[PDB]
């Protein structure tokens, strides 16, 4: 009942137009672009989607648009997480109305919450999701929430939880989670260690860089299944050459810029306070777009 | 032109009613209660005000109500900070319309921003504030933003910045900031070290616990000015006996509960995912309210 | 000229007798036991060897004994690192006299040193090593020294450096190091992610748990070379079931206890302040020893 | 029975000669220099004394020399801490033989030890100290040991513990320790917040910078007792102008250089891997020595 959640799913970017409003035409084209990459699903309204610089109604708008393009074609996961439980429940109710296959919520952040408060937060969102499963987070680096292994085990046991988005570079814990939960849908969250995270126990992944090169991550899955160790390592090397550049330039805006040079997004801007890409990086980003298109 | 910003200012709590909606009647009463405590100002819509579980229109509503009660009576500082620059600018424009004396913005969080992106964020908010000064943050513990001393010096030099809210327990840096900026309005942000923070260079403070015992913090200011070292230490001891209990019970909800037992707030709830206060703590919180009222 | 350094090498434990003195007979037997496991080398006098609760003359004694047993049979690496450069140089000169194939030194710790001070420390030790190569450390978790990628690149370029002991769970950095240094001897230092660390770029490893189950780590190397992804994952699962227990009981003393039940060490004690193993864990540790012996 | 431990005590530096050997003549002169500054005691063989780049016999030599110069004149505290319990016990037995008034030991570091292992370590050292009290540490920044308040309370309750060296900038915890232990000898360990640490509850201090300007820290004690808030703040400002420079140049070697320009130490070197002072800083350090001598 949760096996359709396993796989490689881009964490969708939210295109903005030149005035910082949602670019709905480019959003639809980005959804179709990821579908045509052969991905298993899309993860909508996550941090990568710039959820935390959007209002609730803006996030609902994005969810509804993506469901219009993708429902029944690929798996649809709606990240509904806010700090507020009531805000998260509103987005989860919307994702249900729009036909999403699952919801997800980051551990609520900024304020210190007890573990039981985290559990009650997820329980409330699951209830509002009205029958579609929940993807929990581990995320300690961006959220500041540093969960134990025993707490993870209680989260993935919550009624209605169908998967864990493991946004951690700790592949000892990845292996421990897999060993304790042999059937759990377990997403690798750090793109730069994808091959090693799969080997440590993840059976899929959610990642921002999948928007520009999903076939490489799909190829790593395939190489490891095939027994082609060297091919997995070679593909990860090429992914990380790209991630190196994205870190230098700014990850979300570098991804959006590459997509603009691939004719997917009309405008590659992030919302303030993200600055635009520096002019000195445009040549490398355009060359990267050319290289990735040629590689297909 | 910024001397009216110096002093002891509660970080206002936002009262909610039994359904998690803003309790406007109790908000007005809390403002009047803090005024009658002899405070120098109020800091509205900060983290203590549960800003990050409120919408923009809810935050504007609170700002407007507090200005109605307090303008011309005490200094009014509006915390307008969001992750989004455009959202922060909307709140700053509103604070200006409502007659606030200053705006403030937490360093934008969750996503990694460069220092120049932080500066441009503050510059944009200052522009939207349309002539009232800006209070910058240091805050590294809740926001995850860990700023250098040289960066602080450039922030407090930004045109339009009139003060620094130093939410740090590093009193070496407090002293270095004071030594580099002898005229800077410098708020102590950690209530539990207020006396020591003043001694290290702060000339005032913004704090959540001032809502229930401002006269103690005003008395510490006075004791240090008078030369009564022992009185400052005794008052801080009593403050920290209270802070100990607030940490045990949950700080915002413990403060709101004490205020409810002082007949200031009708309903002491925080928004989810904050749980209600555990029943086992109610006796101690009611006894604390009684003790504080007797002390006046 | 450094290819003989590549491979799987136990970080040797130092056996102590019942009075906390070095147990020289059990040390010799442990060396022969690791040789008979088919390992490529042994790493002597590391943290795992309890170097930092031993005097210099005790560490030299251990080095000399191990060289007597192992020289010409397996690769010999001497960890000579102390906080003091002069102490480290004494141990490096000794390792040279005893016929070691390489020296190694942890980044000097406790006191903050600049990166150039680290480099000069390694240069001095390399000089005293009088022609045998140096294995540098990354280690940030135990030493508190948190090095950048650019600094690593200058360390592995120091004249006389032949390898890097990457004691980090960051497999993005592991991959970046490999991509920047395709020929570098690169040891995985976290046993619990060995398979994933090899996949990320390590071409061998140095580990404390190799003393009781080296054939599993050798088998992971082989499985990845063969293309047997599932076998690598299965072996790592079994390693981590063991590491889980070792963490619960105390790693060094649990390893020594298992070796005592394998008839390798006469006495399984660590030096104070390590406590002895709790009685409640002895059954599990004896069962583990039985299982590992049966597995051969 | 522990009141003689309260006060202002320099953490003694260990002078080395030009070849990195202990400079015994300059050590004796430094002891007499600190005595003539009016200090209450000296703390010997601490981290500031470069204990962790010295052998046990070198540390014993220093202890014995300092007792020869200081016993019966000022309080003598011997830092005997090593990672090894047995090494620490040897130094504690020596300190007893030499007539020290107390011993001290840093929380054992590098390897993770349980809290009970820490307690047993202190108990063993107290026993070897044979009747002189023990000064415990909190130190989390250099040692990596991050102790809770409840654990501190059990440490200062250990039979034979007479004081706590609070090497932390957390002045909430300082105040909590004082409130829980109104009679405890409580040393401020961060020189750069001395005035604020006294105000928060410390009743003395142990510090490296006291070697060059003890009269300023004694004057802060006096100013706070007198009620001269501004004088305490002014003296701390001047201390921190000095600490700023010492951080820029390297603290131990900057202190030793100042002492050399005061004609106290013949040679201002630290042991490798500490580099010598850069030539560009010598003018500032000589001017500082001149200023401090004039100030007396
Ligand atoms: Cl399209
Ligand atoms: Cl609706
Ligand atoms: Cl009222
Ligand atoms: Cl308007
Ligand atoms: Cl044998
Ligand atoms: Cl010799
Ligand atoms: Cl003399
Ligand atoms: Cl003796
Ligand atoms: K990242
Ligand atoms: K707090
Ligand atoms: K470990
Ligand atoms: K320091």
């Amino acid at each position: 009942m949760v096996s359709h959640l396993r796989g490689v799913m881009p964490a969708l970017l939210t295109p903005f137009d030149a005035q910082q409003n949602i670019d709905r035409a480019s959003l639809r084209r980005l959804v179709r672009f990821n579908i045509e990459q052969g991905v298993d699903g899309v993860y909508v309204g996550g941090s990568t989607g710039e959820a935390f610089v959007q209002s609730l109604s803006e996030r609902e708008e994005v969810l509804e648009i993506v469901a219009e393009e993708a429902k029944g074609k690929i798996t649809l996961i709606a990240h509904v997480g806010c700090v507020s439980t009531a805000e998260s429940q509103q987005l989860a109710a919307a994702a249900k109305r729009y036909g999403f296959d699952a919801v997800s919520a980051v551990t609520p952040f900024y304020y210190p919450f007890s573990f039981e408060e985290h559990c009650d937060h997820y329980r409330a969102i699951i209830d509002s999701a009205d029958g579609i499963p929940m993807v929990v987070y581990n995320i300690p680096a961006l959220s500041g929430v540093k969960l134990t292994l025993e707490q993870i085990n209680q989260l993935v046991t919550l009624p209605g939880v169908g998967a864990l988005k493991q946004t951690s570079g700790d592949l000892y814990q990845m292996e421990q989670i897999r060993r304790a939960h042999p059937e759990l849908v377990l997403y690798n969250g750090y793109d730069e260690i994808f091959a090693s995270g799969l080997l440590a126990g993840a059976d899929g992944g959610i990642g921002s860089t999948y928007n520009i090169m999903a076939w490489r991550y799909l190829g790593i899955v395939q190489a490891l299944k095939e027994g082609d160790t060297a091919k997995a390592q070679q593909l990860q090397h090429e992914c990380n050459k790209v991630i190196d550049l994205l870190v230098k330039v700014g990850v979300f805006r570098g991804l959006k810029t590459v997509l603009h040079y691939m004719d997917v997004l009309s405008v590659p801007l992030c919302r303030k306070p993200f600055a635009p890409v520096e002019d000195k990086f445009q040549a490398e980003l355009k060359a990267l777009a050319q290289q990735l298109m040629q590689e297909r």
